[PDB]
Order: structure tokens, then sequence, then C-alpha cells
């Protein structure tokens, strides 16, 4: 029984620019930085999932026939209630919203509690103070080619993400 979620990943090049930007614009006291390799955009969080339910949800995810799409990170902000600082998009691509909505619907149909989708990439956690939010860096834009089912585990004091399955988008 594992804590699962579907997510979209970032090319190493973009991840590197994001952490250089983050270091440049937020002092250590602004919050706890998410490790560069852990940067991602969650599509659907499934919570704890049995091996049997995982197999079923995976089969459903394999039904998805979604065209590849381009993701351009033009927005950033802070949500004080969950105490995170994130990167996002002013107008998320239709393909992203469609993919997330399908996976959340599949999850909901399968008894994995959901809720509205606000796609974002969390850069800092435990950000309890309002900080100045600069625009993101220039040209953080890339083709999304697939999505991935991850298992999340926590030890020790650290969150670890293990990829379980990937599904290509069409093109």
């Amino acid at each position: 029984p594992q804590r699962l979620f579907f997510a979209i990943d970032l090319p190493a090049e973009i991840r590197e620019q994001i952490i250089h930007w983050r270091a440049t614009h937020f002092p250590p006291e602004a919050g706890r930085p998410v490790a560069a390799d852990n940067l991602h955009l969650t599509l659907a969080f499934l919570g704890e999932v049995s091996a049997e339910k995982e197999k079923a949800l995976s089969l459903l995810a394999g039904r998805i026939r979604q065209p590849g799409f381009t993701l351009t990170l033009d927005d950033a902000g802070q949500w004080l209630r969950s105490r995170v600082v994130w990167l996002g998009m002013r107008q998320p691509p239709r393909g992203l919203i469609q993919l997330a909505n399908m996976l959340r619907s599949q999850a909901a149909r399968s008894g994995c509690f959901q809720s509205p989708f606000h796609p974002h990439i969390t850069l800092l956690r435990d950000a309890s103070e309002a900080v100045t939010i600069p625009p993101p860096g220039f040209n953080w834009s890339y083709a999304v080619t697939e999505f991935t089912l991850y298992a999340s585990s926590f030890a020790r004091g650290r969150t670890r993400y293990t990829p379980l399955k990937r599904w290509a988008l069409t093109q």
C-alpha cells in the first residue's frame, strides 16, 4: 500500500534554471527549498493506494490518448495557507487541463478523494512569511512528452519520489 500520484516532470535544463533563480531571489529564511530533482507538477494525488487499486488506476491511465503539449512557465506566487511558493501558468494549456481532469475523474471514480485543479510547481515549502514574488526567468518553456505515476515515501525527514510507470502523450 503506497502513497501515489501522477505528475509531469521538467527537463534537467529547466530545473537547473529554476533553482538558480530560486537561490537568486529567495534568501534561506524564505522557506525550505524543494530539491531540484523533486520539482514536478502534480496532475492527480491518489493518497494511499492498495496494489489492486494501483493496477486498476494504471490500466485506466493507459486509456488516455492525449496529444503532447508545450508548457511555458510565466507565473509565480505564494499560497500562505499551505505555506508554499510555486511556479505556474497564467493560462495553462488545454492539453494539461484535459489530462489532469481525466486522471482526477478516473481517480474519483475509483474512490480516491479529490475535491479544483490548480497546476503548479512548488519551489519552497514551509514558507510562512509573505515574500516578494518576481516573475519567473525567461523562456522556461518545454514540450511535455509523457506523464508518470510516482510513489511517495518519507524517510528520514526527507520526501522521496519513485517513478513506477510512464505513459507517452501522442504526437
